[PDB]
């Protein structure tokens, strides 16, 4: 089997990226936020405090003949950016793309943090990093991709993520219309439960390449790069009046400067970001200080290739026994 889904931006900044997905029988679709860097499938629901639901569609699961309560499972997560969310678990059918699974683990929030509530775009999370990280107590459960995979043509997905525009999920083949050049696959750790790598190095603009190993992850549910203070240094240097801005929390830069790319090594390949997937707009509504896409790492305790480095490439999240990652230009 195979599905392919489109994702899309959930705004003009390309803050996060909704696929659509098809919960329950009849089917309930909800758009989730396909998630590399976690393991839970949670949506807003029916069980959702209803104080704490502002626009999101929910999930129902009692008129789904298909859902059964997974009895005394409980979920509970918190994510890198502080945010949160907690529940109970049902397994119904989930879809994506075309692709089915049966006996799915959809974790069915009873609270969820400000952000969350914040966000009407966002109907949920896919976790498609490792099922070590999945929080499910007492019983923990496989995502998606793991449940699917053994059914699939080959035991891979791939995500390619469009700058302000709609991109592709797709689970069980590689569209090699989708890319140029080749891909090349690089090799991951699954130690703390992420697509973790190590990248070759960097160049800034038409700068020289420094090679320098930066293990980190790929993570299409974080929105920026998140890269050693060093790097992230060497990259705002090259952009007039950019500083680190302790109040607004990263580097800002005048709105009116034009930003340089930003390339990471993969193996011997290079991706180039362009500077434009850089720019995340005014600080606040009406601002000339704009925040920049790239960020230091230093206070997360792990460097994340989030969305602004994902989406410059074709990249294949390989789950053969031995995972890789595969990077492509596209
Ligand atoms: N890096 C995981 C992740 C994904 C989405 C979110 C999110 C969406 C709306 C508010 O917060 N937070 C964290």
């Amino acid at each position: 089997s195979t599905g392919s889904a489109t994702t899309t931006p959930i705004d003009s900044l390309d803050d996060a990226y909704i696929t659509p997905v098809q919960i329950g029988t009849p089917a309930q679709t909800l758009n989730l936020d396909f998630d590399t860097g976690s393991s839970d499938l949670w949506v807003f629901s029916s069980e959702t405090t209803a104080s704490e639901v502002d626009g999101q569609t929910i999930y129902t699961p009692s008129k789904s003949t298909t859902a059964k309560l997974l009895s005394g499972a409980t979920w509970s997560i918190s994510y890198g950016d502080g945010s949160s969310s907690s529940g109970d678990v049902y397994t119904d059918t989930v879809s994506v793309g075309g692709l089915t699974v049966t006996g799915q683990a959809v974790e069915s929030a009873k609270k969820v943090s400000s952000s969350f509530t914040e966000d009407s775009t966002i109907d949920g999370l896919l976790g498609l990093a490792f099922s070590t990280l999945n929080t499910v107590s007492p019983t923990q459960q496989k995502t998606f991709f793991d449940n699917a995979k053994a059914s699939l043509d080959s035991p891979v997905f791939t995500a390619d993520l469009g700058y302000h525009a709609p991109g592709t999920y797709n689970f069980g083949f590689i569209d090699t219309t989708a890319y140029t050049g080749s891909i090349t696959y690089t090799a991951v750790s699954t130690k703390q439960g992420f697509w973790e790598w190590t990248s070759t190095g960097y160049a800034v603009g038409s700068g020289t390449f420094k090679s320098t190993s930066i293990d980190g992850i790929a993570d299409t549910g974080t929105t920026l790069l998140y890269l050693p203070a060093t790097v992230v240094s060497a990259y705002w240097a090259q952009v007039s009046g950019a500083k680190s801005s302790s109040s607004v929390g990263g580097y800002v830069f005048p709105c009116s400067a034009t930003l340089p790319s930003f390339t990471f090594g993969v193996g011997s390949a290079r991706i180039v970001i362009p500077g434009d997937y850089i720019d995340f707009g005014p600080i606040s509504t009406g601002s000339s200080s704009c925040f920049g896409g790239i960020q230091s790492s230093a206070g997360i305790g792990i460097n994340i290739f989030g969305d602004v480095a994902l989406k410059a490439a074709f990249v294949v999240f390989n789950g053969a026994t031995t995972p890789t990652l595969g990077f492509a230009s596209k």
